[PDB]
């Protein structure tokens, strides 16, 4: 369990977004030339157990345990009829207050806000990822691609990530082997020897979001200078290609910075190497 492991991204440039844009209304096109310098990244999404050695140190009380509520599933019991605000709802109780996270202490940690996660990236000697970091990185060395590795949803009939199967919100088979979320080391590496990072839990990015983008060529861009939300990638275990299809690096969304759900969590970046 080398759950804060991080891996080192080499520098290049990259297509960022698409000139074939899937969901438009939230700026996937124009795709752009952006060029990153090499960093690290974590290799996972923040696991429950990472979350709580940080509490441990900290005693950090998360903005869903301060407000008292967060958004769970219906499926697993407001944006949608499915997402409910339900009480005594956060990251050690994920399905509201007879939930526990004992039995899934390598399963990504949930019901993080934007502050919840730079507090503990920060913590960490580390930092929220750029959105164009987390996108080249999403990519995996690969250009124009749909998702980290290649075109086709299940390459060689395997699943890669984790999201929906079935009738969405009625029925999830599990056919990938989880209904809601999985280890945060469940799944195939992508080129850069990331896991999970479509599907599973939604990451945090440190953008403010906009869909209003140039073409014109930069470097380690950090998004728009304000906003009122902040930016989201690579979808969760809930997404499906028949209501929400993003579980592709070019797609995106966005939550206010002290919002929280069970199907959000994040990962960190970092310049260099951290103790
Ligand atoms: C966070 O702190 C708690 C409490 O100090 C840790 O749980 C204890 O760990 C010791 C040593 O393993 C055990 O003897 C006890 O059984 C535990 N006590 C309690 C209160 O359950 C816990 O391990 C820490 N969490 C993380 C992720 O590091
Ligand atoms: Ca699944
Ligand atoms: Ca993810």
């Amino acid at each position: 369990l080398a759950h804060s492991k991080m891996v080192p991204i080499p520098a290049g440039v990259f297509t960022m977004g698409t000139d074939d844009p899937q969901i438009k209304q939230d700026g996937e096109a124009p795709a752009r030339r952006v060029t990153i310098d090499a960093f690290y990244m974590d290799a996972y999404e923040v696991s429950n157990t990472e979350f709580e050695k940080f509490v441990n140190s900290t005693g950090y009380l998360t903005e869903a345990e301060k407000f008292g509520d967060s958004f769970v599933f219906e499926g697993m019991l407001a944006a949608a009829p499915w997402w409910l605000p339900v009480k005594g709802a956060n990251w050690r109780h994920p399905e509201g207050p007879d939930s526990t996270i004992l039995h899934r202490p390598d399963h990504p940690v949930l019901h993080v806000s934007w502050n919840d996660a730079v507090a503990y990236c920060t913590w960490a000697g580390k930092r929220l990822p750029t959105e164009a970091e987390w996108e080249y990185s999403c990519r995996g060395g690969l250009h124009n691609r749909l998702f980290p590795w290649g075109n086709k949803l299940q390459p060689k009939g395997q699943h890669y990530a984790n999201i929906w199967q079935g009738e969405f919100p009625v029925t999830n088979t599990g056919e990938d082997g989880f209904q809601g979320t999985a280890p945060v080391d469940a799944f195939p590496p992508n080129g850069y020897g990331l896991y999970n990072i479509v599907g599973n839990a939604w990451e945090w990015t440190s953008d403010w979001w906009t869909v209003h983008h140039s073409v014109e060529e930069t470097l380690n861009p950090k998004g728009p200078p304000s906003g009122k939300d902040r930016v989201k990638k690579g979808g969760s275990y809930m997404c499906h290609r028949s209501y929400c299809y993003r579980y592709r690096c070019a797609a995106r969304s966005q939550n206010t910075p002290d919002s929280s759900a069970s199907n959000l969590g994040f990962r960190c970046a970092a310049d260099r190497l951290p103790t």
